[PDB]
DNA sequence: CGGGTAAGCAGTCCGCG
DNA sequence: GCGGACTGCTTAC
């Protein structure tokens, strides 16, 4: 097999590399890598190295990496560009792996761990590490084993060994229901004292040194706690054994409002799963506790116990250890589903970076572009300093607030990367500027043609047409990978819909789920067999279809995120290829494209309908248009349709056969107008929306920009067994809105769109009547908590104090005295509730850490004093009044003459 | 901590005769 | 009360 790196580090003048050799074995080596860097040189000097602008360069080979670094400094003191890859480990990987990396994940050691630390005096600060580590579960992907390190004797209690037999048993048997599929994979090791546990853990770690290190909050808690605890007990050199090169550094993580400390373990690639999830999941959660995320992703129930976690070890050590094991398995289960580790490995190896660099799009792209250019013997410019400057982004059309009955939407495929490809936007393809007309003149095709030579953007930039730039070339490769996974994702989705349909008629038989590849559209034979299957089999197939779809979604959406990241990296000062001319060429072209095509679709449809000046395009945002299809439906007449699916087919056919070719011609003309390199504006139909045939549903509504709801029958070629709501921006979509309120508002919208005004007033009247019975958590608002200290004036609100911060200060006073009570963590999320006047808390609201029950000390009072009236009006009535006046209907029945 | 801009709504503060 | 300036937070793209 072809070798591949596992980790790479620079330590002084050595590269330290862990790798898989040609025989599949893990090795380590130290290499005294001699970097090269580059200077411009005279024309009449024979060279094969050229900067990206075609100017000749001489290569300077250095005795060691420290000499290259010092040289870089001296070149600045002189005032001359020191060209080339200044991150020497990236050049090493480029030199050592000069081919497309074929990796084998079964050879990569992936470690998932979680620790327990009993603490009587509140939260155990990792930087202090003053309490014993009393449990470690460490899963190893190569052995496929959970190694459990269990402390039996502690200053906080002596306990009995954990029992695997009780662990296996049902919760109803007094057991812990550790899942049976992992019971045989546990290797349990009890310890008589902490020193021995840790000494064994380090010996184990040495034998099985993680390549990828993950788990939940490992970077901010587990790793620094373990590192600091071992440091305190044994000294630094023993603690540095967590690094296979014995090198670590304390790294300061700075945000807008403060900082924290993490430990960098050289020769390990730490991918904290909480950070993986935040980057790759495309959710925004009320809480990031593992219990909350586990429940959301897997639908497994909260790990439940009596009393505080601080007393769990002594009161119930058995459950304590079982929950530590289960917590590690939960992360694995989320990964089996979401496939973020897999994704990280793909992108890291593709870019030829340290795997943990996948968190940085600037670093990922710096390495992709470096490797690409290195291939042609080209030399990358030096990074330069830039002042941060604002620049313009997308156009968004102001919709007329209203109900909209029949809606068809269209949207550019990979808008910004397509613009980059079409215009040929790249650092080294800039050819000059032209005299710009106001944008409006390009939109209406009255401005002078920008160039008869170069490919243009309406921001005034021109680009070469003879050759593709390195940015379009490399962005195209990732785009193609994206398109492939999206194909599998959509197939799995359409397959899901076939299964749902079939489920309306399950057969009464005992059978097995079919062995099929869900990434591919179900053939006729598979369709036939599906119609003969039981509900049990069908459900299992649905689950598998949805897993395949989730796998496709992770792969496609984060490749989209990567390529879109490049368009934005052109506008970040830290990017080697930062250039506001290119960042703006992209965003300005986009604004033009949207408005240009709005004009064309309008002209086209007015033509088809024999009208003039009618606005068919009601809305659009960035690269999308929403076309009113009322007139199209009416021209055939609702009477001619057999059912909802009949008009949906009609519109689908109209969009594909009439609208899309009209759209394509309009864009080809725009391409010629801008003299672009390649026509790449592909605007496919997204949504077909409307009310169910013969109902009183309103089908859709807009309240404003980025605020709308649509009843959707077909999305990108997926025909739904059941209509689906596409709701954007509204309170149902916000993590700040109470869960029960999201759910109630969603149902009001479903009723408005599918059933009508009368159904809506029915549901409202009932929700208003019963809502006070809802669990307090389900009706709490959610907010991030920044700058708690800034607004804290002796425990009371300072001037301009935010409502949610006020809530926290109210909380802090109510629990003052107790180091046992959970503290709100700065920068994390809180639940917020209003309090009725003259409550014992002395203020109008209270907030507490999100994803948790509020402590028992105050819970009773909170419940008694909760202001259901305020809460109702703010979270439910206000947005609902927003929706319904927009849609021009009433949530309460107005008096009529029939009342008499 | 980690590519970008546009834009909505909640809330404070204070004006608005 | 509303609305504008401003902060804070959170979306859509
Ligand atoms: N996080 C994001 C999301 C979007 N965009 C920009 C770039 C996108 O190209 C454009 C339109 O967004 P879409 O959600 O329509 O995404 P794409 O058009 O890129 O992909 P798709 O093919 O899924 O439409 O907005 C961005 O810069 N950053
Ligand atoms: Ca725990
Ligand atoms: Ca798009
Ligand atoms: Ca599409
Ligand atoms: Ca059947
Ligand atoms: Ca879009
Ligand atoms: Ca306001």
């Amino acid at each position: 097999m072809k070798e591949f790196y596992l980790t790479v580090e620079q330590i002084g003048d050595s590269i330290f590399e862990r790798y898989i050799d040609s025989n599949g074995r893990e090795r380590t080596r130290e290499v005294e890598y001699k970097p090269s860097l580059f200077a411009h040189c005279p024309e009449s000097q024979a060279t094969k190295y050229f900067d990206i602008y075609g100017k000749p360069c001489t290569r300077k080979l250095f005795a060691n990496m420290r000499d290259a670094s010092q040289w870089i400094k001296r070149m600045e003191d002189i005032g001359l560009e020191a060209l080339g890859m200044d991150d020497f480990k990236l050049a090493y990987l480029s030199d050592t792996y000069n081919y497309e990396i074929k990796y084998d994940h079964t050879k990569i050691r992936v470690a998932n761990f979680d620790i327990e630390v009993t603490s009587p005096d509140g939260f155990p600060e990792p930087s202090q590490a003053k309490h014993p580590i009393d449990a470690i579960t460490h899963y190893d992907s190569i052995d496929d084993r959970f190694y459990v390190f269990d402390l039996l004797n502690s200053p906080y209690g002596n306990v009995e060994e954990w029992s695997i037999e009780i662990a296996a048993k049902l919760q109803e048997q007094g057991g812990d229901e550790v899942p049976s599929e992992i019971i045989d994979k546990i290797i349990y090791m009890p310890f008589d004292n902490e020193k021995e546990l840790l000494m064994e853990y380090l010996n184990f770690w040495q034998q099985k040194t993680p390549v990828i290190l993950t788990g939940w909050n490992v970077e901010s808690f587990a790793i620094p706690y373990v590192y600091n605890r071992i440091k305190n007990i044994f000294g630094e050199s023993t603690a540095k054994r967590l690094s296979p090169h014995r090198k670590t550094r304390v790294k300061v993580i700075e945000n807008m409002y403060g900082s924290r400390e993490i430990i960098t373990l050289f020769g390990i690639s730490v991918l904290d799963y909480i950070d993986l999830y935040k980057k790759f999941s495309f959710t925004n959660q009320p809480s990031y506790s593992l219990d909350y995320i586990s429940e959301f992703e897997l639908n497994v129930g909260k790990l439940k116990y009596d009393g505080p976690i601080s007393k769990l070890r002594e009161s119930n050590h058995q459950r304590y250890i079982s929950y530590n094991i289960i917590a590690v398995y939960r992360v694995l289960q989320i990964d089996a589903k979401r496939q973020f580790i897999n994704l990280s490995l793909d992108m890291g190896y593709y870019a030829k970076i340290q795997i943990q660099s996948v968190f940085s799009p600037i670093k990922t792209w710096d390495a992709i572009i470096f490797n690409s250019l290195k291939e042609q013997n080209k030399v990358i410019p030096q990074g330069r300093s830039h002042p941060v400057q604002p620049y313009p982004g997308a156009f968004v059309k102001e919709p007329i607030p209203n109900r909209y009955k029949y809606v068809m939407s269209f949207d550019l495929t990979s808008a910004y990367p397509s613009i980059i490809r079409q215009v040929n936007i790249s650092p080294e393809t800039i050819a000059g500027t032209f005299k710009v007309a106001p944008l409006h003149d390009y939109i209406n095709a009255v401005a002078e043609r920008p160039s008869d030579v170069y490919s243009c953007s309406p921001n005034g930039m021109m680009y070469y047409k003879d050759r593709d730039g390195v940015v379009p070339t490399e962005i195209t490769k990732v785009f193609n990978q994206r398109k492939e996974h999206k194909g599998y994702m959509l197939a799995a989705q359409r397959n899901g819909e076939i299964i749902k349909e079939a489920l309306h008629n399950p057969n009464l038989s005992v059978d097995e789920p079919l062995d099929v590849d869900y990434r591919f559209d179900f053939s006729d034979e598979i369709k036939e067999k599906i119609k003969k299957l039981s509900a049990k089999s069908l459900n299992e197939m649905l689950f598998r279809a949805q897993r395949t779809e989730v796998a496709g979604m992770t792969a496609q959406i984060n490749r989209k995120a990567l390529i879109n990241g490049l368009a934005g990296a052109l506008g970040n000062v830290w990017f080697r290829y930062y250039d506001l001319r290119n960042a703006t060429a992209i965003t300005t072209f986009g604004q033009m494209a949207l408005q240009w095509i709005e004009r064309k679709v309008n002209e086209y449809l007015n033509e088809v309908c024999g009208t003039e000046g009618e606005a068919f395009v009601l809305y659009g945002d960035t690269d999308s248009i929403y076309v009113s299809a009322d007139k199209i439906i009416d021209k055939v007449g609702e009477s001619k349709f057999r059912d909802t699916n009949h008009w949906v087919d009609f519109l689908d056919k109209f969009a594909r056969e009439r609208m899309e070719p009209a759209i394509d011609r309009g864009f080809r003309e725009m391409c010629e107008y801008m003299n672009n390199k390649q026509h790449l504006m592909f605007m496919d139909r997204e949504a077909i929306a409307g009310p169910p045939l013969g109902s009183k549903g309103i089908g859709g509504f807009w309240t404003g920009k980025k605020r709308y709801a649509l009843n959707v029958w077909d999305m990108e070629g997926t025909r739904y067994a059941e209509p689906k709501l596409k709701i954007m921006g509204l309170e149902t979509q916000k993590s700040s809105t109470p869960k029960a309120v999201q759910k109630a508002l969603k149902e009001c919208i479903r009723r408005m769109l599918q059933e009508g005004e009368e159904s809506l007033q029915e549901y409202f009247k009932e929700f208003e009547k019963e809502f006070r019975q809802l669990n307090y958590i389900s009706i709490a608002s959610v907010s991030s908590a920044n700058n708690i200290a800034k607004y804290d004036v002796g425990g009371f609100p300072g001037p301009k104090c935010p409502f949610h911060i006020r809530g926290i200060l109210t909380y802090n006073r109510a629990i003052k005295g107790n180091i046992d009570a959970p503290q709100v963590v700065e920068g994390e999320k809180v639940y917020v509730l209003p309090l009725r006047e003259g409550n014992p808390f002395g203020d109008k609201c209270i907030a507490w850490p999100s994803g948790t029950e509020i402590t028992d000390l105050i819970k009773d009072d909170v419940l008694h004093w909760m202001d259901y009236t305020v809460l109702l009006e703010k979270t439910f009535i206000k947005p609902l009044e927003g929706f319904t006046s927009a849609a021009k209907l009433d949530y309460e029945k107005k008096a009529s003459l029939f009342d008499m």
